[PDB]
Order: structure tokens, then C-alpha cells, then sequence
């Protein structure tokens, strides 16, 4: 009951565009994911405002960082209203085909990867970082579920067995052999104050044993 | 049938400050108001993927701007997915309380008036151009509704009488007189090119007879 799809085809040329070309300031990757808990983290506050309940699933409004050097992986969690099935196979609840299409333009007129958000499809800069990315989510009345990718045109969705997270989605990236900088304390710090310092929620750094 | 309302508290301490403060880069009232008709472009692309009647209200996704010097107005009028009464009332679908608190310690923490949508509330930059606006809107399945407000503590809401809309959203911004500039088509060009180049949807400038 794992079910995989084919990304459309130009998510996959997005992602090859992410992979394959050479640029060093990979560390935009972490504002992007960021950005995203923070506009999740957004639309359950926007929707509490008018219906409580729906924090019944967990009132803290927060991001956490989770390094593990063991498992080279770095962990985005956050308690936003999380995605339904039906998001994250169509692109993670972004548009994924117009955005992408307008990326390339922009590209070709003459913007730099770091541009990515603009074009509504910034998660995908994960892949400048990691081999592999797993997205676990919960919304409010829809079940857990877990999608991955390690690219190369295909995807898998299933429901998840993992801890229960109340509501919310975790990203977990799977870093490159050469990205592991991103579980060093120091330099997420780095990252979290140079670029995402005016975020409105908690980033919590966890730290190692 | 006109319901006026109070803005909370905090919301009118943050078009007071809006008004009152000396801040000369009035101009990103603009790029502000874009913004929020190209989220609202997204949602409905977005809703549309899954649901493509949600479209029988509208297929363009575009936004239009239109000077109008003997009214003295710019109006911003988009075909988004458009706004509830309830969330007109509710701050124009804005977190706005959280949001204000968090621009307002950035304020101190450094940060300018420019940085206003990284607090979700960039709607309100039309201030510092605007006497009063006017925020007309139709989302599929709810009414035309109107919402005004020349700030001073209070808005109203009422149906709309006006044309239909058929989906989206028009802020009509009646300029104060000296912020006549807007209505110049040099200057409203400028200002797209400078701040709004990679919006991904058609932005036509009405020209005036
Ligand atoms: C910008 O488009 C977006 C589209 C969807 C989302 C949503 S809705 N629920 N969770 C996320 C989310 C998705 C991702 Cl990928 C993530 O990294 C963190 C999250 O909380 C957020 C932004
Ligand atoms: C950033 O928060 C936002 C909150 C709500 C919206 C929405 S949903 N439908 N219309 C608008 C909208 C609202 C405004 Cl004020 C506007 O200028 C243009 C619009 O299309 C957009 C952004
Ligand atoms: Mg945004």
C-alpha cells in the first residue's frame, strides 16, 4: 500500500534543473522550507481565528530544527495546518507547472536559483541539499501521510506509521554526502539569522547528544 | 444594509503608524497589492487543478491597473479566487493582530516599513498613499461585497451594487493630494518593472482617454 507516481513533466525538469547545475549558495534551501512552515503556520492561525477548535490538534504555533549526525538527515517540523492526500500529490499543495514555467523564464531573463519562491515552488530547492526528501503531514480530519523522492522522475505516497504529529508537516532531508555543514550547529544558525530572522513563529535549533 | 465595524486594536495602531510616520518610499504600496492579487491568482490556479468549474467564473488569471485622473483613483483589480464576507471583516484574510505585534518589534529590531508583507499585512500600505479604499470582491458561491474604510478606527461592509465582478478582487485607492504621481503612467510603469518583473500573471496598464 505504497502508491508511486510520475511527477509531471516539468516538475521533473525542475528537479533535474535543481540537481544539475552548478551553483554554490545552496544554503537558500533552509529559507524556503522555512518560508513554507511559516505559511502553513499561518493558515491554521488564519483559521482559528474564527473556529478554536480546529487547534484542538495542538495550539503551539512553532518550527523545529532536529540535526542527526548519525542519520545525516536534517528534520523541519512545524505545526502548520498540514496538507491533505490530495496536496502533496498534487505538487505539495503548490503550482508546481505554471511556477515552474515562469521560473525558467526567469531564469533565462536572468535570475538566479535563489529566485525559486517567487515562482511558488520553493520546496523543490530541497534538492540542492539532499538525495533523498520524506514529507510527513497531518491536517485536520484527514489521515497521516508520507511522500519521498530521491528524484529521478518518480515519487511515493503512502499512510504513514511513524509517531503520530498531531497537525503539521516534518520534512526530512536526507543530505549529500558533501552537504552535512547543514547539521552544524553554528552554520543553521547562520543560515536562521541571515535569512530568516523576521519569521513570526519559534525556531527552535535542537541540539545533539 | 451598511454594517460598520470597528478595526481591533491593533489594527488600527498599525494604519495610525502607516499614516503617521515620515517614510518617504511610499511607491511599494504598489508591489504590495500586486502581491496579494498574485496569491490570490494562485489559490484559485490552485483550487482549479482538482475542480476546473471553479473557473466558470472566470478563465483569465490576470491583473489590471487603472488610473483614473478625474476621480482621482488607482484601482488594482485582479480575477483571483476572491474573498468571503467573513474574511472582508476578518481583516481582508490577513493574521492581522500576530502580524502587526511581529512588525512592530521588527520595527524595532531594525527593519522599515518596506518589510510590511514579511508580517502578512502589506494590504495596509495603501495608506500611505490613500485617503480611503475601497475593496470590492466576489468568491465562487458568496456574495459581491464591498468593504471601505478612511481609516479612523472604523470600515464598512456592505453588498455590492456595482458592476459584477464575476470572481476576483478591486481595490480602489483614492490617492491623497499629493500622492497624484500613481496615476502617472511612466511612474506606474517604473514602479511594476522595478519591484513586480517576476509576477507570474499578465499585469495590464489601462491607459486613459
Ligand atoms: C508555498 O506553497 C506552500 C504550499 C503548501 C504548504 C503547506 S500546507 N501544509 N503544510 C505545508 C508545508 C509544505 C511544505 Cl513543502 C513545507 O516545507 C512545510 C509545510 O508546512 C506551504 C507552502
Ligand atoms: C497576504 O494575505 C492575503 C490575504 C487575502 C488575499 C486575497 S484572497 N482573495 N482576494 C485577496 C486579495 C486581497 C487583497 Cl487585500 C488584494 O489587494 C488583492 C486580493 O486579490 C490575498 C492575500
Ligand atoms: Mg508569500
Amino acid at each position: 500500500e505504497v502508491e508511486t507516481f510520475a511527477f509531471q513533466a516539468e516538475i521533473a525538469q525542475l528537479m533535474s534543473l535543481i540537481i544539475n547545475t552548478f551553483y554554490s549558495n545552496k544554503e537558500i534551501f533552509l529559507r524556503e522550507l522555512i518560508s513554507n512552515s511559516s505559511d502553513a503556520l499561518d493558515k491554521i492561525r488564519y483559521e482559528s481565528l474564527t473556529d478554536p477548535s480546529k487547534l484542538d490538534s495542538g495550539k503551539e504555533l512553532h518550527i523545529n530544527l532536529i540535526p542527526n549526525k548519525q542519520d545525516r538527515t536534517l528534520t523541519i517540523v512545524d505545526t502548520g495546518i498540514g496538507m491533505t492526500k490530495a496536496d502533496l500529490i498534487n505538487n505539495l499543495g503548490t503550482i508546481a507547472k505554471s511556477g515552474t514555467k515562469a521560473f525558467m523564464e526567469a531564469l533565462q531573463a536572468g535570475a538566479d536559483i535563489s529566485m525559486i519562491g517567487q515562482f511558488g515552488v520553493g520546496f523543490y530547492s530541497a534538492y540542492l541539499v539532499a538525495e533523498k526528501v520524506t514529507v510527513i503531514t497531518k491536517h485536520n480530519d484527514d489521515e497521516q501521510y508520507a511522500w519521498e523522492s530521491s528524484a529521478g522522475g518518480s515519487f511515493t505516497v503512502r499512510t504513514d506509521t511513524g509517531e503520530p504529529m498531531g497537525r503539521g508537516t516534518k520534512v526530512i532531508l536526507h543530505l549529500k554526502e558533501d552537504q552535512t555543514e547543514y547539521l552544524e550547529e553554528r552554520r543553521i544558525k547562520e543560515i536562521v539569522k541571515k535569512h530568516s530572522q523576521f519569521i513570526g513563529y519559534p525556531i527552535t535549533l535542537f541540539v545533539e547528544k
